[PDB]
């Protein structure tokens, strides 16, 4: 099923990465101290598509696993995915094509952490290393990140084991044009890929 | 009343090809002698998608520096989709460069479909796209055909007279026959938008085009 739930994993922050804006600083102790959050689209709270299913502070940063569950959102995505050349091209070599997952991978390639508040799926995160990895199996999703240990995954696994989306296709389309003008979006995304060791050769990542 | 001005027609102009630009790919070659020979309004669509016709081409003219065209976006359904999406754009909310009146629809089109692409009897259609494969194909949107043509420094007063004779002569067209020619929807445009995000060097290409055609000197262009 295309509209079945979709899991998304990735780091919300990389501790060894020094941000340009002081406003983006997120030290380890701060995270461990203040450590379900809604999952929305680009910080629009009228665009909640699911929830954060797990959060773990690991060696390199704060890892998160979210679950996209909104039927309204997933249907919009399904329909849009059918009109995407990128999606039609499919994944690399062995991965099974999955239109909904691939469209999400292409559109919201990054994560952004807004106690806490919420995690937003965005075209690219302001913090580096925040690549979003989508998949149908949460176990598979966490396995895409070389940095995570079995113990890391054990902590995450324990955590993840009305329709909140109050937006529409028009809203996502308006957001899509903003994305086109984020400076250095692809370079930033590729840098993130490198930092977290995730490749398009073993995931649905499009950057 | 206000949302009415938003869905009024939108004119778009720009070069479909630059005679001064040597393309790396042979399939993109379009020499002046050829254009003249080849040179009933052509349809205007979104990224060469036949189910996404939004208007027609009002004028086409081979000038000194290339093939220039002027199109008219008329589709009520497409214009309404664009209007709704434009209300949810941070880019559009920031508005245009000072003197220009904010125009959500025009700004959304300027941002999304910043390029023009010719669909090679010889001429079949013109496509609005995120960025053209031929350099210098920047798309300039506006509510007035005259204003749009005036954005391009290369065009002479004589060049504009020829284009004008064409669009003032262009009354009703076959494309926009007895109804909306658009056979797509917001989902179709949304799907196309993800594709645009992965076009390499999109902004640098758009910036290069803008300078090449002198539009850098005021308009709704977002790049």
């Amino acid at each position: 099923q295309a509209v079945a739930p979709v899991y998304v994993g990735g780091f919300l922050a990389r501790y060894d990465q020094s941000p340009d804006e002081a406003e983006l600083l997120l030290p380890r102790d701060v995270v461990e101290h203040w450590l379900a959050l809604p999952l929305n689209i680009n910080h629009d709270d009228t665009a909640v598509v699911g929830h954060v299913a797990a959060m773990q502070s690991v060696r390199d940063g704060l890892f998160c696993l979210g679950c996209v569950t909104s039927p309204r959102f997933l249907e919009i995505v399904r329909r849009a995915s059918e009109k995407s050349e990128l999606v039609s091209r499919g994944p690399v070599s062995p991965l099974q094509p999955d239109k909904v997952v691939e469209f999400l991978s292409g559109s919201y390639a990054g994560l952004s952490l807004a106690p806490f508040k919420a995690v937003a799926l965005c075209s690219v995160g302001r913090r580096r290393g925040t690549l979003a990895v989508y998949g149908r199996d949460p176990e598979w999703v966490t396995q895409r990140f070389p940095d995570l240990t079995a113990a890391d995954r054990d902590g995450l696994r324990a955590q993840w084991q009305g329709d909140p989306f109050r937006s529409d296709s028009y809203g996502l389309l308006g957001n899509s044009v903003d994305a086109l003008y984020i400076r250095e979006r692809l370079p930033k995304l590729r840098y993130d890929k490198q930092l977290v060791g995730v490749t398009e050769r073993e995931s649905y990542v499009k950057a």
